[PDB]
């Protein structure tokens, strides 16, 4: 891995911004691997979560937010079109309303904020993936 | 422009982090525009500067730091590889020992640290260009 993993990055969102993050699984699908990415509050675990994404590959990915400690309502798509064994591209695009989700350059949800963006002050990546490259752009 | 200039941007820096910044000159360099990026400790235009890069295009580039409120002893190159009238790619690389700089892909200079590039918690794009976008990458 080019980068240690969890890997806490601490960050500044706007609307505008988007998070760039590449890397490859680190386990064949059959082996059912997982990747996560969090948007925290804070650089502390315990903070609360304005958009929390796990993809389990193959199969389906689950999306919250935690809110006062709390996990709220979970959301899940089964439109996961990462390649087994194959680096990936997630992008994470913050619009006025939403995280838009891409994978490999395919729109797969839009997550709809229910606090500001601008509240994100660090995103860790995590979970059985060999990390290549994470960009903050806008 | 994309962006707004001046561009303040809030960042958390630390070796192995490159700066991205991409724009086009507002005025033909007979005109003698300049771009400014400074590496500030704090959103605060006042705060100190661990790394000032100052492009007078088609002429030469002006390099320093402010420390305790006071400008340190100014550095400069006359290698400026930009293009009159065309876009511009600015990347700046933090090393362990240094800020590499490279325009267009060409290195032309490294600027040593006087404090740890960790204590950057503001980058600001400033002066004579329009700003397409600006990336933070590890």
């Amino acid at each position: 891995s080019s980068l240690p993993v969890p890997y806490k990055l601490p960050v500044s969102l706007s609307v505008g911004s988007c998070v760039i993050i590449k890397g490859t699984p680190i386990h064949s699908f059959i082996n059912d691997p997982q990747l996560q990415v969090d948007f925290y509050t804070d650089m502390d675990e315990d903070s609360d979560i304005a958009f929390h994404f796990r993809v389990h590959f193959g199969n389906h990915v689950v999306m919250n937010r935690r809110e006062f400690g709390i996990w709220m309502l979970e959301e899940t798509t089964d439109y996961v079109p990462f390649e087994d064994g194959k680096q990936f591209e997630l992008c994470i695009y913050v619009h006025y309303n939403e995280y838009e989700i891409k994978v490999n350059g395919i729109r797969i949800y839009g997550f709809v904020h229910r606090i500001p963006p601008s509240f994100v002050k660090m995103v860790q990546v995590s979970r059985d993936i060999s990390l290549t490259s994470v960009c903050v752009c806008n």
